[PDB]
């Protein structure tokens, strides 16, 4: 079995030893964890389908060589390739999921673009505005859980998610 009837909008309780205690696996964000998208705070919603109202999510970008912005926000050089660039993303995953830092110290103080200047240099759109690879996954959840390693024209993006 792979379902439930007592959880927030998103993630599906599996626990079928498909990795290591999937504990609610999101088919949209493709992320895993041992805690629902709320953590003793708020998990309301469950209205439509990823379109509760808006998203106004951010993006870390963090692009590498051969792309668009071959330069860091603090530095001024980039050579690492896609693979080597993937590691740069994990940094905002294992560290963020350390119950230490919040979701306001990754894209605001780290981002290979304008994002690393105004916290979230992305804004809200609600599909249609952005590109394909910036709507579906970006529609997952509706609070700020962030999805796995996505794929966008520039860099890779991690979708911080806010609303």
């Amino acid at each position: 079995m792979a379902d439930e009837e007592k959880l927030p909008p998103g993630w599906e309780k599996r626990m079928s030893r498909s990795s290591g205690r999937v504990y609610y696996f999101n088919h949209i964000t493709n992320a895993s964890q041992w805690e629902r998208p709320s953590g003793n705070s708020s998990s309301g919603g469950k209205n439509g389908q990823g379109e509760p109202a808006r998203v106004r999510c951010s993006h870390l970008l963090v692009k590498h060589s051969q792309s668009r912005r071959p330069s860091s926000w603090r530095q001024e050089k980039i050579t690492r390739t896609k693979e080597e660039a993937l590691e740069l993303i994990n940094g905002y995953i294992q560290k963020i999921k350390s119950g230490e830092e919040d979701f306001e110290s990754l894209a605001s103080q780290f981002s290979d673009c304008s994002s690393a200047k105004a916290r979230g240099d992305l804004g809200a759109f609600s599909r249609g505005q952005m590109q394909k690879p910036f709507e579906d996954a970006s529609f997952a959840l509706r609070t700020g859980e962030m999805s796995g390693p996505v794929f966008t024209d520039s860099g890779i993006h991690i979708i911080l998610r806010t609303e």
